[PDB]
């Protein structure tokens, strides 16, 4: 039921209801020779949508836009990218064009510049200190620490009970860790367990690719990291 890369041809997005409005989007991407799918977060909020990172790159997010506008017809007016990547900010430029007000932490915005990616234009202000949490319209955006990155943030929509790790959480089929060359293997653990202590309550956990579980995704993203480690 939850689309695979089996369901969604590269180039591809498609959006999965994940509460009343909340959903996730999923777009296939090919990397290295490898084919998987990411996944976004979309967000009601009143009669508009916020959007949770891009479907990386221009095309791609174009075609997020367009399975937005046809599925469910409301305005993205906001969208927050989780961390600085290319795969979460890439895509940026054209959610701007389309008018769509892009956001994200001053960390996130430097660490952009510096690799030279795209940089969403908005800065979201208290966030730079690890358990820092800030309400952004229908959602809690939350900075556990240093996990994947040292900027990754996690989204919480707290009507629905859905919680959205990016890539500071992994899928319960990835049994090794994945591109570590920027993340904090050091703080990883305990930037999961604040984010455990926040969120006791979730009931939907989605991980940066793959199929969304419990809060058990947490202890596995850890159990992954822990072995990595070693
Ligand atoms: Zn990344
Ligand atoms: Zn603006």
């Amino acid at each position: 039921e939850y689309p695979t890369v089996s369901e969604i041809p590269v180039g591809e997005v498609r959006l999965y209801q994940i509460a009343d409005g909340v959903w996730s989007h999923i777009a296939t991407q090919s990397f290295d020779g490898a084919v998987y799918p990411s996944n976004g977060l979309i967000v009601r909020d009143g009669d508009e949508l916020l959007l949770i990172d891009t479907a990386w790159g221009a095309k791609n997010t174009a075609a997020l836009l367009a399975e937005i506008e046809k599925q469910i017809g409301l305005p993205v007016t906001r969208a927050v990218s989780t961390h600085f990547h290319d795969d979460r900010v890439g895509g940026v430029d054209v959610l701007r064009a389309a008018g769509v007000a892009t956001y994200a932490s001053p960390s996130t915005r430097r660490l952009a510049e510096v690799e030279g990616n795209e940089i969403p234009t908005h800065s979201l202000e208290g966030l730079s200190s690890s358990g820092d949490a800030v309400r952004f319209g229908p959602v809690e955006l939350f900075y556990p620490g240093a996990a994947h990155s040292t900027d990754n943030l996690v989204v919480y929509v707290p009507s629905a009970s859905v919680l959205y790790g990016g890539c500071a959480i992994y899928e319960l089929s990835r049994t090794s860790a994945g591109n570590v060359a920027d993340a904090d293997l050091a703080e990883w653990p305990t930037s999961i367990e604040r984010i455990q202590q926040h969120y006791p309550e979730a009931q939907f956990v989605i991980p940066g690719h793959g199929l969304p579980g419990g809060l058990d995704l947490l202890k596995h993203t850890t159990n992954v990291v822990k072995a990595h480690t070693n």
